[PDB]
């Protein structure tokens, strides 16, 4: 095992913890993109649920000189996420002539943003005019926030839609029930990182759904770190996933509304879990689950399982699929 991972995500989070306080250690997360620059000096912040970009530094020599070097770089990067190191304050961004954020925000003019020279007049408006300033209680911070359009989700999404659809088609997995899962998860940010290293867009884990994947698939070993961070690759391994919960883990459930509400829970939970909450047989788990109306499933689901983050979860989830299954 390299938990030597686990290390410098200690490590990481150390140097961090130096420099900005332990009242500022900001790091990456699902729906969250942070990357550190300028040795821990300067880092940038997606807010990818709030649709906010938030560009800090605490340097104290020439703040307003690299907050304009983040600010212009964040801008135009260019989505790969494979290649970008969210625990590491090495400089891996590369400007691209598509910029992932393209469409997602817009400079004070209300144009989108593509060109170096757009780019580097919107920073120098926003350092002029939406300079902030902080101090954690012992040094002083600098910082611009910069709003994303209001329809930034659906922006977003729009990348992977096709993706979606080919792996709906592929596992025969509802389409609304993919997107559901990939925005509660992630809201759609493919450089998402969990505490639990899930990873990508519908944030799978390597060593139990991504190894689940492959063996079912006469495919030998564990996906990598660079797979399920391609969007198209980690797509069609969460989708499978949900298609091995259904059939196989949760094909004891007749009813395919209950059976999802249990394919849900279970995509985050582990359907053993899932099972676990009617009794620890698994055969009579599921014909309990027989008894029940789907909204008592639901019901019982919500309420009575384990896990505080899988209750919220399956009410999210489902709350989204509402929203995404009608066409
Ligand atoms: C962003 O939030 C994170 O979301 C992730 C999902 O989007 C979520 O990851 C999921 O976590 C659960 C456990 O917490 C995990 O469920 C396990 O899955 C494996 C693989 O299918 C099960 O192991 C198999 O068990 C069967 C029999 O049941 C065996 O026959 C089979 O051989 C086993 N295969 C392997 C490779 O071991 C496992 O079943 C256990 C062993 C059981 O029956 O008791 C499941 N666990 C449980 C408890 O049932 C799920 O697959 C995993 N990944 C994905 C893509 O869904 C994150 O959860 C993390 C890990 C967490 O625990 O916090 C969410 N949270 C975070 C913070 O990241």
């Amino acid at each position: 095992d390299t938990n030597g991972f686990d290390i410098l995500m200690g490590q990481f989070a150390h140097n961090i913890e130096n420099i900005w306080g332990f009242k500022e250690v900001v790091i990456a997360g699902p729906k969250d993109y942070v990357k550190y620059t300028d040795q821990y000096q300067t880092r940038s912040h997606i807010n990818f649920d709030d649709g906010t970009i938030t560009i800090e530094t605490i340097a104290g020599t020439e703040p307003a000189a690299h907050l304009r070097r983040a600010i212009i770089k964040t801008l135009l990067m260019g989505d790969d996420p494979s290649s970008v190191d969210l625990y590491s304050d090495v400089d891996d961004i590369t400007i691209s002539k598509e910029p992932f954020l393209y469409g997602q925000v817009v400079d004070n003019t209300g144009q989108p943003i593509r060109w170096e020279g757009r780019a580097s007049n919107f920073a120098d408006y926003l350092l002029k005019n939406r300079l902030k300033s902080r101090s954690n209680g012992l040094r002083i911070i600098y910082s611009v926030t910069i709003n994303m359009v209001p329809n930034h989700l659906d922006k977003r999404a729009h990348k992977y839609l096709g993706m979606v659809r080919q792996a709906s088609r592929k596992y025969g997995v509802d389409e609304s029930l993919i997107l559901a899962i990939m925005q509660t998860q992630s809201s759609f940010n493919p450089y998402a990182v969990s505490r639990s290293d899930a990873l990508g867009l519908m944030q799978v884990v390597q060593h139990t759904a991504g190894k689940d994947v492959f063996r079912s698939q006469g495919k030998s070993g564990t996906p990598s770190r660079s797979f399920l961070f391609d969007p198209a690759s980690n797509i069609d391994t969460g989708t499978a996933y949900l298609a091995m919960l259904n059939n196989v883990y949760l094909g004891g459930i007749d009813n395919p509304t209950s059976r999802r509400y249990a394919v849900i829970t279970a995509y985050n939970g582990g359907a053993g879990s899932v099972l676990r909450v009617f009794s620890n047989d698994k055969i009579q788990a599921a014909n309990i689950i027989n008894t029940m109306t789907p909204g008592d499933v639901y019901q019982t689901l919500t309420t009575r399982h384990p896990s505080a983050e899988s209750r919220r979860y399956l009410y999210k989830v489902n709350t989204a699929q509402k929203s995404y299954r009608r066409r």
